[PDB]
């Protein structure tokens, strides 16, 4: 066979493995072989399930008839995003944080920004990371050249600063044993534990941050989420922006997953060590890199941002955080360790004396629930299973009486 | 004040200024306030004007409704998209040319796929690119670290092959004199010279890259503006499936610029030197760095691909056809040398013995008419200026005579 000249990039090389998501996704087909019949009901990949609010979906179709007018037309708009939906996001997030509608940036997902970051920070920096966190941040940084290769004695790629996060530091990095990076990804309330930092561990992350010259970039994907008084901004922290960026989605908040539509903020005191601002290259990154997130996704956007959507997507937070209830009720009867289930829609079950990715092959095998190994999360998620609540309800309450079938003499 | 410890990325200081489009836009603005009563015309910035036929965003309307409801709603998408929209375009695009549903990736956009193909390919690849072309291929390449420092006495980032593009040669370059790179950006019906290529020069193409064992990326956006019988897609050539992949859109096809929804198709027979398929990884890149095209606009463009839909967008291109037809008429009677415009929404207009930033600024002082100066696409593009055909008609014509009207006593 005829082959270019062109070598494979050596940091695709780099990866292990697959991407964890489409793995799962392939594992519960594989089961659908063995067990055609099986009723099988996804808590794995957190994928929303109920309706979006037609609140919401009506000023989509709207735009979407508004683009087949004369007047109503439009065709490429700012990369970073319609000014309304800017200025929108800036306040109803933001407001009193000193955040300006310029220092917000629209994105088709949280996701793509975080590989938009990773372009821009470039192959030279070092990165810190929640274990467990949510794979994209290591596999991104694998991508773009930030790392060695992976360690199989200790399932870490070399050079990535492995934040542990524990049952015994409370989920939080015990920052005194942590080495300077340059980038802190940091994700509250966390994806896979769904532990939320408190006001006091934000404090002391920021106060790490400016003493190692380090940037921060938090994800608060889930913090709408939070039932517990912490922040919900890494902004509410006085000093975050001299050291922080903050990426956001409406994905999980207005069921958006297959819409598309999330946020960066960066503030205008975060600085490169030569006084270059940091949002300067970032709007670069994505006037060049990217050309807009859809018109009829923004559309969207704005009408939740109104009392109207912000009413409807508490609704929905609402319902899946009573699913998560349900969920954690049935694991602590079932006399596990359940952590998380609180401030996010995730319930992270500490299986000890076991591997994750046995512990989601039983399940899976026994009750035709597909869950995901915590060890899919990095090496400090090993011994643990995330369970999603996102699903009907008739599927979470069937889920959790075939847990406590399978579970009950253990 | 205080500054983070973290070093600015060196790729990002490498680029000369800011991104073309924007910049216009800026000199735009900078225009409306210094004039705020001026009836501006913009034929600058590439950008669609005419309503989306209402057989597409009708479907997109039934989508967003659906998204209300148990049984039609969607959440995540599969990254490479849906699949009976990929098994879509592989037929209506490439059928006959052995490309299957597997092979397509539905995009966010050409510009989007531009940089996630970069991501792929990595810092250690060089690159060529046609001299002028669109400036995204050249700044995604610096942004990569595929380059070296921009030189002010060319025009040019160091480590590109800018393969010469000009009225003598039919704007194809000589391949004799072109030097081996790992990638080959070619863009036909080409932006901003308007300029397709033949079925005798892609095969000439072809034959470079498989000789070199370069990888062509083949921007085919404009495509559908063919007029002459010249190849639409990269694989009508013969052993492009082991040299080449191709990148297009329907910002230009449907007026889905605002809406976001294109394509990149890697072929099974494209492999890095050491057999790896390159599809392979960029299926990886798309599954890590990117979500999924918007679930409403791949129901649009499903829409798209349909009798009705065809019909529709053949249309839209042909009314900008047109458009182009009034353009070139105007500058040629005139007297100028105009190129373009046969096979593109594009007419590329000679302006000897002036910076092109100059004509592009006493355009927009004058006539209040905002175009593009051709060194925005590199320095081949010196001395021209591109005219854009996306407009209403009555816009178009009023440019023409406000063009008329400022050249005729001189030219
Ligand atoms: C901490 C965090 N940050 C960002 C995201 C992505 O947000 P986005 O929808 O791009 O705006 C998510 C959603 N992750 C879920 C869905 C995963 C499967 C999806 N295909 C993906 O690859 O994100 C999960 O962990 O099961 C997240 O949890
Ligand atoms: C040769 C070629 N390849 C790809 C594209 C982009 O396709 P996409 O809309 O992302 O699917 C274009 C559109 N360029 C236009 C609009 C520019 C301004 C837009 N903000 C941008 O940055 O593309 C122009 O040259 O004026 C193109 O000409």
């Amino acid at each position: 066979e005829y082959k270019t000249k062109v070598s494979r990039n050596s940091n695709m090389s780099k990866l292990q493995a697959g991407y964890l998501f489409p793995e799962i996704a392939r594992r519960r087909s594989a089961h659908l072989l063995k067990y055609p019949d099986a009723q099988v009901i996804s808590l794995g990949i957190g994928d929303t399930t109920e309706p979006i609010p037609e609140v919401i979906t009506s000023a989509m179709a709207k735009k979407a008839h508004e683009l087949s007018t004369i007047e109503g037309y439009s065709g490429y708009g700012a990369e970073q995003g319609a000014k309304p939906l800017r200025a929108a996001i800036a306040k109803t997030f933001y407001g009193g944080l000193g955040i300006g509608d310029d220092d917000v940036f629209v994105s088709d997902g949280a996701k793509c920004d975080i590989s938009r970051l990773q372009v821009m920070f470039g192959s030279n920096v070092t990165i810190a990371v929640q274990d467990p966190s949510y794979p994209a941040y290591v596999d991104s940084s694998v991508i773009m050249g930030q790392t060695g290769q992976f360690n199989t004695d200790v399932q870490k790629y070399g050079n990535i600063e492995y934040m542990r996060c524990t049952p015994e530091n409370g989920f939080f990095p015990d920052l005194s044993t942590v080495g300077r990076t340059d980038i802190i990804f940091f994700c509250s309330p966390n994806n896979p534990t769904g532990a939320a930092a408190t006001r006091e561990q934000l404090t002391q992350l920021v106060e790490f941050a400016k003493k190692n010259g380090s940037i921060i970039v938090y994800d608060s994907a889930y913090a709408m989420y939070m039932s517990d008084d912490n922040p919900r901004s890494i902004f509410e922290i006085p000093g975050a922006e001299e050291v922080a960026m903050e990426t956001a989605s409406f994905s999980k908040y207005a069921g958006f997953t297959g819409v598309r539509l999330g946020w960066t903020v960066i503030p205008k005191k975060l600085l490169y060590s030569d006084g270059f601002p940091v949002a300067k290259d970032f709007n670069r990154i994505i006037c060049t890199c990217f050309n807009g997130a859809s018109n009829i996704s923004q559309a969207g956007a704005l009408a939740c941002l109104t009392p109207e959507g912000l009413e409807a997507m508490h609704k929905v937070i609402g319902f899946y955080k009573e699913n998560t209830n349900i969920i954690i009720d049935t694991f602590t009867s079932l006399g596990y360790d359940v952590y998380g289930g609180k401030n996010a829609p995730y319930v992270w079950v500490h299986f000890p004396n076991q591997s994750s990715w046995d512990v989601f092959a039983e399940i899976l095998e026994k009750t035709h629930v597909v869950t995901t190994p915590g060890s899919g999360f990095g090496p400090g998620g090993e011994g643990f299973v995330r369970v999603s609540a996102f699903g009907h309800r008739e599927n979470i309450l069937e889920a959790c009486r075939r847990f406590k079938q399978l579970y009950k003499h253990h």
